[PDB]
């Protein structure tokens, strides 16, 4: 797990995402759709989307952003007690919405890039390696979730 000081940092980083939830939530999406077309294709609603310019523009997309940026700082809170608040995360991934473990790890690194993006410079080494433990702590209890369901 992260220690005290580790998760420290995640949640002073988090403070950032949190002064502008929906931009953040929007330049994640963005990056992960763009860097990884074939994620585009689970979400019905923004599949219509074909340029960059139609996503950033995009009022849906960006309200679906502070939906997922939300949840996660939800989760990320926790600490790692967290359990009921991913249980039914894992589970409407895994059997309703088909998203195999990848497109965590790839939501994860668009998350570490969005940050240097928006913060260059802001955001230290130390700051990297404790919201990177995190990340992989969310997405590696994620996937015990899905080796429970069977699920990729
Ligand atoms: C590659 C695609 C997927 C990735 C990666 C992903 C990663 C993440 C993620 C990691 C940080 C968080 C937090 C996250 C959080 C959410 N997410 Mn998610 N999510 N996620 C979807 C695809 C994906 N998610 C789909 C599709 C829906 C249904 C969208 C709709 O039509 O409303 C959805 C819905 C949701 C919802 C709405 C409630 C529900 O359905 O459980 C939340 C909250």
């Amino acid at each position: 797990g992260l220690s005290d000081g580790e998760w420290q940092q995640v949640l002073n980083v988090w403070g950032k995402v949190e002064a502008d939830i929906a931009g953040h939530g929007q330049e994640v999406l963005i990056r992960l759709f763009t860097g990884h077309p074939e994620t585009l294709e689970k979400f019905d609603k923004f599949k219509h989307l074909k340029t960059e310019a139609e996503m950033k523009a995009s009022e849906d997309l960006k309200k679906h952003g502070t939906v997922v940026l939300t949840a996660l700082g939800g989760i990320l809170k926790k600490k790692g007690h967290h359990e009921a608040e991913l249980k039914p995360l894992a589970q409407s991934h895994a059997t309703k919405h088909k998203i195999p473990i990848k497109y965590l790890e790839f939501i994860s690194d668009a998350i570490i890039h969005v940050l240097h993006s928006k913060h260059p410079g802001d955001f230290g080494a130390d700051a990297q390696g404790a919201m990177t433990k995190a990340l992989e702590l969310f997405r590696n209890d994620i996937a015990a979730k899905y080796k429970e369901l069977g699920f990729q």
